[PDB]
RNA sequence: UGUACCAUA
């Protein structure tokens, strides 16, 4: 901190006029006071000096920007300058897009610049912050960007915030297979690809959309599912990307990618994915949210789909009460016959009632459990699945 | 008996 002001009751003209400002911004103590002085009442001068001094020049825009004090001084007088409309408004605003612009990787990757990105894509114009997703990367640096965790939420804010058209560039980045497979294995990555589905569904969220806006929706959307089922196998078992999966799966506004992953991934691999510490949690969901036909053609593989061991004569349902994992995914399967046998789950599908089908379920079920019911009674899991039986018949 | 993310003074 300068020497001349070594104080309480100091005023912003001060600090303005005296050429520190610089020292102010970086220093805890002197950011504070920046910080309250700045959502005073503000004199056409003081933004004129605010403008120049931290959002002017593009060298003391960067230093304040990925400044861990700093940042914060830059989106107010962001803010300000974005009130302000003066004669010199444009030009503020179109110099700040170039700053940015020039910067753009090493801002989205910096824990403190990052803020004034996402700020800036917020709060500018729509078309001025149209312009910063432009100059995102469109290499090994946007994978970069998407697993890093600051800078993904970049990323996410473009996608809120920004019209689809803009970052279209993004959903075919990602959905180019070797991209998908780096970005979906990875912690932060997950997280970019489930917003971006998430943006992508015609949900309640979208009826705003003119049809136009809509295609060009449905269009990614299909784009990127294409890429997700063709790797169904490895997101649904990775240790991220099974979070993914379950989301498509449970998503009714995403059925027909649901059926499809049930179709082409899950079916005839139930009792092995049943064995996955992350594919177990799939698993479940595809029970929980199968319409009835396949739910059938699922029920009918555990209890029917594999050949019992040639000597012991366990069979699927065996290995699987019993496992560490399956032994969640018999529960999930006895929980939605009791529910749909007591009311709890609607059995019509289509004006079509599957009743009896349910019945049969929880029959063979049942017939299994009173049969094991001596081995089912050591297990925490065994103990719930009785229990589960006994509060039906109450 | 079984997993993530939710990130600045």
């Amino acid at each position: 901190l300068p020497t001349w002001s070594l104080r309480s009751r100091l005023s912003l003209s001060e600090v303005l006029d005296s050429g520190d400002l610089m020292k102010f911004a970086v220093d805890k103590t002197g950011c504070q006071f920046l910080e309250k002085a700045v959502k005073g009442s503000l004199t056409s001068y003081q933004k004129f000096q605010l403008f120049e001094q931290v959002i002017g020049r593009k060298d003391d825009f960067l230093k304040l920007s990925t400044n861990i004090f700093g940042n914060y001084l830059v989106q107010s007088v962001i803010g300000i300058s974005l009130a302000t409309n003066d004669d010199g408004y444009t030009k503020r605003q179109e110099k700040l897009k170039n700053f940015i612009s020039s910067q753009m990787t090493d801002m989205c990757l910096d824990k403190f610049a990052c803020r004034v990105i996402q700020s800036s894509l917020q709060n500018m114009d729509l078309s001025l912050a149209c312009k910063l997703v432009q100059a995102l990367p469109r290499d090994a640096r946007l994978i970069a960007i998407c697993v890093d965790q600051n800078a993904n939420h970049v990323i996410q804010k473009v996608v809120a915030v920004i019209p689809l058209k803009n970052w279209e560039f993004i959903v075919d980045f990602v959905a180019t297979p070797e991209h998908l497979r780096q970005i979906c294995s990875d912690k932060y990555g997950c997280r970019v690809v489930q917003t971006i589905i998430e943006k992508l569904t015609a949900d309640s969220m979208n009826v705003d959309l003119t049809s136009a806006a809509q295609n060009l929706r449905e269009r990614a959307l299909q784009r990127l599912m294409t890429s997700v089922t063709n790797r169904c196998q490895e997101l649904a078992t990775n240790e991220y990307a099974n979070y993914i999966i379950q989301h498509i799966v449970s998503n009714d506004d995403l059925a027909v990618y649901r059926e499809c992953i049930i179709e082409k991934c899950l079916m005839r691999n139930l009792l092995s994915l049943s064995q996955e510490k992350f594919a177990s949690h799939v698993v479940e969901k595809a029970f929980l949210h199968a319409p009835l036909e396949l739910l059938a053609e699922m029920m009918d593989e555990i209890f029917d789909g594999y050949i019992p061991h040639p000597d012991t004569g366990k069979d699927a349902l065996d290995i699987m009460m019993f496992h560490q994992f399956g032994n969640y995914v018999v529960q999930c399967m006895l929980t939605i016959c009791c529910d749909a046998v007591s009311g709890r789950r609607q059995t019509k599908e289509g004006g079509y009632d599957h009743a009896i089908s349910f019945q049969d379920w929880l029959k063979k079920l049942h017939s299994r459990v009173t049969k094991e019911r001596h081995r089912l009674s050591r297990f925490s899991s065994g103990k719930k699945m009785i229990e589960t039986l006994a509060n039906l018949r109450s």
